[PDB]
């Protein structure tokens, strides 16, 4: 139907503070200090994967996302 947006001049992943509850596979669930890498965007509507559950992928609204600077074990 339409193309959506590749999310350019990005930096990698980001952090979730939400108590989103998806209830399908088109969606998916996101809590508080959860951390999720998007892969695409939309303006309030993005696609990606929690660092948790990089098998399962979604969709979240941009309300509550933070993209952030990467981060380091240690």
């Amino acid at each position: 139907m339409t193309r959506w947006v590749p999310t350019k001049r990005e930096e990698k992943y980001g952090v979730a503070f939400y108590n989103y509850d998806a209830r399908g596979a088109d969606e998916l669930s996101l809590q508080i200090g959860d951390t999720v890498h998007i892969l695409e965007t939309y303006e309030g509507w993005y696609r990606g994967y929690t660092l948790r559950k990089k098998s399962k992928k979604g969709i979240f609204p941009a309300s509550y996302i933070h993209l952030k600077e990467a981060i380091v074990e240690g």
